């Protein structure tokens, strides 16, 4: 029970998503390698061969991050596994980011995290990603090219890679979290924050998950020494679950969202509200990208069954 | 929680396998897409890149079968999804088929499954493989080229595709059955025999099964009229399930037998005890393969936890 446009959807494909509030770009690799992307606006549609912004490496992690729906930048892996940028700016089309000019080698296995810095208007990447080492290494670019940032430290080989960025509204700088899975199996996430840098604590959010299993993170509501972020993970149950942290109570909850396929890869959005969307393959047409959504009005309620190109 | 030689393992890759008694060969492919075989000779060796019979495409399908260890052939896609073939025979060392020239084209998410025809010194070989029209499609070699055989029919997009051999000792040619998965998500059961040639009646074997499970089959026993088959498959559970057809009960069990990672690929050999040996990822150091035994010394057991080159 397919569609023949499901079955150009990879099976396991990366998944990457930005928006603008309910204005929504959604990214994944069709069987031919290729990284298309599939829009809502007021309705979704794309998806095809037509719509396609990069070729990677079969099985590459897939990466995004935007400010609003004005720059967007989509972060794979060459064959040769090394960093590559597709980018997007308003009213200059699809182009090749100066990343992979850098040359930066990860592990085959590497994921992909990626976050413009939040509270700026300025464009800064911060770009995460595991080398051979199976370090966990950042790399920025602030205008002066592309370079090694900070070395967060050893992680399971092919952990899951989860991201995100807030500023705080009585800070003067941007608040980074990121979560990957230890050799233990254990998720855990290290933090920076202005002037502390990163901190050296690790904090562990959950205490054994699959080994690899997909992790990522959103965060809304940023204010005055107080921010909420989701963290989504694949469990053992093959179901995706969510970590809550809120403001005055931390992390405080892990339940079970939705079911998805084994090994399915995932990507959340959200904006004020707030709206949450996830993105995952549970099964429908076989291999189409599948919709969950989480808002004031309904709650948890599944949302579009069968991106584009699937139906 | 890895090791050099693990990581270098792909995780979910193909596994096939082949063996003379106990004599085993294991194949599977590497992190940079490279085939490669480990080997059982009183002992686990090799698995390394120094052992590489063949490159294929990222994630490519793994099939093998063989005439004791004289004649070995190992099948995968390109990345132009071409249907290929490793070949090794005694004392020629290993080199490339046919199959490659016949530029039998396939669907990018088709499985493969081959034997070689039993109960004959002749070199007689059934390859099975899912067109882009979703059916699936024998290719045959019997002493004059490569040529398409019988085409059994519709199957869900990426079934996995089991098949095993055996000659009756009342009968005058083979017996086939091939397993793969139907758009109801059914795992079915296709069945040639002598004379009567592909029976038109499809065998449900069970009522439901993951998208694209991984299906694997084995058959020992071989008598007159009579035949023990052993049918794996990956479950919802994360589990690897076993179903049982043996002479006098027919198809009358079905269990659970040891646990997998989500979307584990899964290989089977046997020979007269019975002795069964299951290869498969189950996490150990992450993307290490695994063994799982049956023989009537000990039953079920689990055999070497971490295949060369794991450790
Ligand atoms: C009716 Se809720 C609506 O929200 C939009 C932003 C998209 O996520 C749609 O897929 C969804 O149905
Ligand atoms: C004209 Se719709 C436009 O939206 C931009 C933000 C990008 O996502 C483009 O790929 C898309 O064509
Ligand atoms: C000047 Se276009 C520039 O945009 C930056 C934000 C980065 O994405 C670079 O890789 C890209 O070339
Ligand atoms: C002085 Se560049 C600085 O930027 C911060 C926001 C973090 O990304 C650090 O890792 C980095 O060294
Ligand atoms: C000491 Se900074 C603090 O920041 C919060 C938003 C969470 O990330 C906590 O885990 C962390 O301890
Ligand atoms: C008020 Se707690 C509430 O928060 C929403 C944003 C979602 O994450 C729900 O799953 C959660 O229960
Ligand atoms: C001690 Se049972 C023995 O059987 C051999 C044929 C191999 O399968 C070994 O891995 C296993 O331990
Ligand atoms: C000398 Se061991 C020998 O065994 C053969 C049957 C093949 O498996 C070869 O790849 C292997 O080197
Ligand atoms: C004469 Se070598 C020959 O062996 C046959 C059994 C097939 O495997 C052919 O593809 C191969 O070239
Ligand atoms: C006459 Se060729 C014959 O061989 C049988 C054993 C089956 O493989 C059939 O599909 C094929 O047509
Ligand atoms: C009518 Se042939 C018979 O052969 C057995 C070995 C099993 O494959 C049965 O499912 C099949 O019906
Ligand atoms: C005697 Se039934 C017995 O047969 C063995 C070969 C294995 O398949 C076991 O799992 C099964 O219970």
């Amino acid at each position: 029970m397919s569609t023949p446009g499901a079955q150009e959807v990879l099976f396991r494909t990366g998944i990457a998503a930005v928006n603008s509030t309910n204005h929504l770009r959604v990214y994944f690799q069709d069987s031919h390698g290729s990284i298309r992307e599939s829009l809502y606006e007021s309705g979704w549609a794309n998806g095809t061969a037509k719509n396609v912004i990069a070729k990677a490496k079969l099985g590459t992690p897939l990466a995004a991050t935007s400010k609003e729906l004005k720059n967007i930048r989509v972060y794979s892996l060459t064959e040769d596994n090394v960093l590559q940028e597709a980018a997007y700016d308003s009213g200059s089309g699809w182009y090749n980011g100066a990343l992979a000019g850098a040359k930066f080698t990860v592990a085959p296995y590497s994921r992909i995290g990626s976050v413009f810095l939040a509270g700026t208007n300025a464009l800064q990447l911060r770009i995460y990603a595991q080398k051979t080492d199976n370090t966990i290494q950042e790399y920025m670019w602030n205008g002066d090219g592309w370079k090694e940032g900070t070395n967060l430290g050893v992680a399971l080989p092919g952990t899951g890679i989860g991201v995100t960025c807030w500023r705080y509204t009585d800070y003067d700088g941007p608040s980074i979290r990121v979560w990957f899975q230890t050799d233990n199996l254990k998720l855990v996430q290290r933090a920076y924050d202005p002037h502390t840098g990163w901190y050296k604590e690790l904090t562990t959010i959950f205490d054994k998950a699959p080994p690899r299993c997909a992790i990522a993170a959103t965060n809304f509501n940023p204010g005055k020494s107080s921010i909420y972020m989701r963290i989504y993970f694949v469990n053992s149950d093959n179901t995706i679950w969510q970590v809550c942290w809120d403001h005055g109570q931390g992390y405080h909850d892990k339940r079970t969202i939705t079911p998805v396929i084994q090994g399915s890869e995932i990507a959340i959005i959200s904006w004020e509200g707030p709206e949450l969307r996830l993105y995952f393959q549970n099964g429908t047409y076989v291999s189409a990208i599948s919709e969950w959504t989480w808002g004031k009005a309904h709650g948890s309620q599944l949302g579009r069954r069968a991106l584009p190109p699937a139906e």
